[PDB]
């Protein structure tokens, strides 16, 4: 089955904060409300050490 | 060092189709526009066998 859950990061934050939070929490991807664009984004760890940021833009 | 890309799945789809797409494409998580709620959701595979669906809010 598909287990439904609500986004953990409730409050809006910056892309910079999102990346740090993902790292401190030990995750590989992190869903958040971008406070600078008022849109939901997803940051993730790329297999090249870099970070990726997915936006609806 | 932060590479900005646009969501790959442009058109809205069901959560089931999203899980299928995630697997067919070989990813661990998949961002999509849920056609049921018209909102962006994220499906992912969890070490438990099941799949997870992240929503901004509960309907």
């Amino acid at each position: 089955e598909i287990v439904k859950t609500k986004r953990f990061a409730i409050k809006p934050m910056s892309e910079e904060e999102a990346v740090l939070e993902m790292e401190l929490l030990g995750h590989n991807f992190f869903v958040f409300q971008n406070g600078d664009s008022n849109e939901v984004n997803v940051v993730y760890k790329r297999k090249d050490g870099n970070y990726g940021l997915i936006e609806p833009e």
